């Protein structure tokens, strides 16, 4: 269906590259949030039908971040630098890191976005 699945690879290979490229949870964590970045890649113009795919590994899949009573939706870790959070609530986001690889693989399977 598309003419440019070259060029998805070079976002993917980012993906990989987060997981492998992390052993430690601080390590994980931490770079979870580069993960997200590739995330927004896809978000150019997806629509709500086709989102819903990923949604189920997310919304009633995967675990959210409370820091600050102040939570996120959508299976992701937002910035949070200097914060009154937990010990048990940043190893969460480990969890999520890993699992974030996989779901980012089939994502792989449509467009990108780069943009900062």
């Amino acid at each position: 269906m598309g003419y440019s699945d070259e060029d998805r690879e070079a976002d993917n290979l980012r993906i990989a590259e987060i997981i492998k490229n992390a052993q430690d949870d601080d390590s994980k964590i931490n770079s979870t949030q580069e993960l997200l970045d590739i995330y927004r890649r896809l978000y150019p113009s997806l629509t709500p039908e086709e989102r819903e795919s990923i949604d189920k590994f997310v919304n009633e899949h995967t675990d959210a971040i409370i820091i600050d009573g102040v939570p996120i939706q959508g299976g992701r870790k937002a910035r949070i630098v200097g914060k009154i959070v937990s010990p048990g609530v940043k190893g969460l986001a480990t969890g999520f890191f890993e699992e974030l690889g996989s779901k980012l693989a089939q994502l792989f399977a449509g467009e990108n976005l780069y943009f900062q």
